[PDB]
């Protein structure tokens, strides 16, 4: 219908596999080596999406790697969740097509919970009949959803950029607005989920010779200089809701 819609579409990434070995058996360090990788691998394609898209070139360079570095949790959580929603209408957690994690694997990952939490989320794509066109303009959201708390180095294109994308949402949901609270509950409830998952990755990383979990150049990186930045209260998640 519009340019916007048109252009999400558009710049959808495509499958990205993990390169996960599933002949070798479930263990907490082929796991998470295999997760760690396929984060590496769709980090690659977050950085381009996030480019692509509508306004985003408006920011400044500084705010242009630094959104994506602190939303990329969140836009992966729930691009995953919705993957797991088509697929396999959320029995199990779509990871990859290499990647599928099963009850047991969510068990042998060490994050039944953190898993059962993204299962549940992914289940809300059916409980609220999420439209495809939905789902895009809400996972654009996501990338301007987490902020210093010092503000960024321009905030004020930040906030027409997310006010914009706060728009669009709204202009494809148009009482039809129990609709948009539910919505902005349901991108509200992606962030204490990605908190979890950052501070186990983070954990993880700290440990990650005790336990020969692995993990590439990037996430390493990401995840010692930015994450701890989330994890000490410097940078928070804008929500819509209290
Ligand atoms: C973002 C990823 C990787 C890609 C994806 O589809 C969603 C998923 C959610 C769990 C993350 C994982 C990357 C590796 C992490 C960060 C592990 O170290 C701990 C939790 C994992
Ligand atoms: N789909 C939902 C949504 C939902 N709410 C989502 C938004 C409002 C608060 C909780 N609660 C329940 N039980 N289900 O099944």
């Amino acid at each position: 219908q519009p340019i916007f819609l048109n252009v999400l579409e558009a710049i959808e990434p495509g499958v990205v596999c993990a390169g996960h070995d599933n002949n070798q058996p479930d263990s907490f360090a082929a796991l998470l080596s295999s997760l760690n990788e396929l984060g590496e691998r769709q980090l690659v394609h977050v950085v381009k999406w996030a480019k692509a898209l509508p306004g985003f070139r408006n920011l400044h360079v500084d705010d242009q790697m630094a959104v994506i570095q602190y939303s990329w949790m969140g836009l992966m959580v729930f691009a995953m969740g919705w993957r797991s929603f088509t697929n396999v209408n959320s029995a199990m957690l779509y990871f990859a097509p290499d990647l599928v994690f099963n009850e047991y694997r969510m068990h042998k990952s060490r994050m039944y919970s953190q898993c059962v939490r993204m299962r549940h989320l992914s289940q809300e794509f059916g409980w609220l009949q999420i439209t495809p066109q939905e789902f895009l303009c809400m996972k654009a959201l996501l990338l301007f959803s987490i902020i210093p708390v010092d503000g960024l180095k321009n905030q004020k294109f930040f906030d027409e950029l997310r006010m914009n994308y706060i728009k669009e949402l709204d202009r494809i949901i148009a009482s039809c607005s129990r609709r948009f609270y539910q919505l902005t509950k349901l991108l509200d409830s992606v962030q204490p989920i990605a908190r979890e998952l950052h501070q186990f990755t983070f954990d993880l990383l700290i440990k990650s010779h005790m336990v020969s979990v692995d993990f590439p150049e990037m996430m390493a990186e990401i995840i010692s200089v930015q994450v701890p930045k989330i994890l000490s209260g410097k940078v928070k998640p804008i929500y819509f809701h209290t």
